[PDB]
């Protein structure tokens, strides 16, 4: 599924991502924009042979099992395919663990490079939340 900006903002809030670990909803929408372009089916191979899955490009290296990432962990206790669902619950649950891991949203390199310190409120501007 390709979400709209305000539709994704609404689904993130309903799943308790808004202000989770102090990160305003605009920060999560901005990360999703540049990770996946709001596409729940987005997958990208990393050079180390791990894969990033879903709206928030969660990495098989640590967080999900795709069965092809040697030496990896599955810390969110899920198949990486569940991160590709039109329902974002599993992606949200697992992003809660990632952002609690100690480096906050810096774990999303696109967040750091393209969202951090920007006017992230623009991402939820005009949205009926
Ligand atoms: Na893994």
């Amino acid at each position: 599924k390709v979400f709209g900006r305000c539709e994704l903002a609404a689904a993130m809030k309903r799943h308790g991502l808004d202000n989770y670990r102090g990160y305003s909803l605009g920060n999560w929408v901005c990360a999703a924009k540049f990770e996946s372009n709001f596409n729940t089916q987005a997958t990208n191979r990393n050079t180390d042979g791990s894969t990033d899955y879903g709206i928030l490009q969660i990495n098989s290296r640590w967080w999900c099992n795709d069965g092809r990432t040697p030496g990896s962990r599955n810390l969110c206790n899920i198949p990486c395919s569940a991160l590709l669902s039109s329902d974002i619950t599993a992606s949200v649950n697992c992003a809660k663990k990632i952002v609690s891991d100690g480096n906050g949203m810096n774990a999303w390199v696109a967040w750091r490079n393209r969202c951090k310190g920007t006017d992230v409120q623009a991402w939820i501007r005009g949205c009926r939340l």
